[PDB]
């Protein structure tokens, strides 16, 4: 198989496929990635007809920046009859699959294809039996098998394939599932809530975002992202000189110091988590998440990135660049990871680790 999907926020076919042709490129991994405006996927066929199992073993899934998910594909099926809707899918996986470990019947993530997903919500649970029944699914869910993907991208017309668990999102269209709480203080909360989803392993939850860490949010006014720093049981300075919601006040886990993020220097040496979402150029963002880094101010971050109009994979890669440069500058060992999340538009979320010798 020598197609791989990648699913994408519609409208950024283009990054996206931008960077697939660039890093599996980088890798002789060669192709093409057609571009269908605003269809929500993109997809990357190899020249070499098995290379599409080759490129989602061994490149890392978490350095692609505009893909929520991906998955190899074979041959697409059209005009799948509504009298006969098992049987050739069931066809299209045996021997390519057996015992994989999960199933997930996915649509690319625009209004048009909004009733189609209710369709796929739901044909899942006769489709898994199916497929249990003809050995193409283990009769009992398992985390290290395969993923199994059926992918509509239209009324009777699907593709099959996987993706690995180890080198893949672990969300169903690659979205976490986040229901907007009414006492968070904006809706913005959910763009930090789906980078913690997506960015720290659900098994380190308890460790990485523990209970009575330090954390400062510059530019925390209101405080939608301060918000999901409290959920975790947090001790946060909210860095604005807007003020913020009472209900986080209340809490007593806040602490509101009326300055400009910007300007902002932590006196205190044990912060563990930095956050930002300030509306800026993301040169100058960019540059200020390294300092923090630099100086050892935080030990983890996440931050958004504002893309430009044009050349935004370009861009944002050499953002991330710049952090990057300061980091081997100072011989200071760190992890960067990003990702254009659901809740992100026209910007990026940056997730940093810094490690201490």
């Amino acid at each position: 198989m020598n197609k791989v999907v990648l699913l994408c926020r519609p409208g950024f076919e283009k990054e996206c496929a931008a960077e697939i042709t660039d890093k599996a490129g980088q890798r002789e991994i060669f192709g093409f990635a057609r571009v269908k405006e605003n269809a929500g996927y993109v997809i990357y066929e190899c020249y070499q007809p098995d290379d599409g199992d080759k490129l989602i073993r061994e490149l890392p899934f978490s350095s692609l920046i505009f893909a929520r998910q991906w998955f190899v594909v074979g041959e697409l099926l059209q005009h799948l009859p509504p009298e006969d809707r098992i049987t050739p899918i069931v066809g299209m996986l045996q021997g390519v699959v057996e015992k994989g470990g999960e199933l997930r019947v996915e649509v690319a993530d625009t209004n048009e294809s909004k009733e189609l997903l209710k369709f796929c919500r739901k044909f899942t649970v006769p489709l898994r039996a199916a497929l249990r029944d003809a050995g193409v699914l283990a009769n009992y869910e398992t985390p290290k098998r395969p993923v199994v993907h059926v992918f509509f991208i239209a009324p009777g017309c699907c593709y099959t394939g996987y993706s690995y668990s180890n080198n893949n999102s672990p969300f169903y269209m690659g979205i976490p599932r986040l229901k907007f709480p009414a006492d968070a203080p904006s809706r913005s909360t959910l763009k930090l809530e789906e980078a913690f989803h997506v960015f720290i392993p659900a098994d380190e939850w308890d460790e990485r975002l523990a209970n009575g860490m330090w954390a400062v949010d510059l530019g925390a006014c209101p405080g939608g992202w301060t918000y999901q720093l409290v959920k975790r049981n947090m001790w946060v300075y909210s860095v604005d000189n807007g003020p913020m919601a009472q209900s986080l006040m209340d809490t007593g886990q806040v602490t509101w110091l009326r300055e400009d993020g910007f300007k902002f220097r932590p006196t205190r040496s044990n912060i563990s988590w930095m956050v930002c979402d300030m509306v800026e150029k993301p040169a100058k963002v960019a540059a200020l998440m390294a300092q923090w880094l630099v100086n050892g101010w935080c030990r983890e971050t996440i931050f958004n990135l504002k893309l430009p109009m044009k050349k935004r994979y370009e861009e944002v890669s050499h953002n991330l660049a710049y952090i990057q440069a300061q980091l081997d500058e100072h011989g200071i060992n760190a992890q960067i990871q990003a990702r254009q999340l659901y809740h992100d538009r026209e910007e990026v979320t940056v997730h940093v680790r810094r490690i201490w010798a």
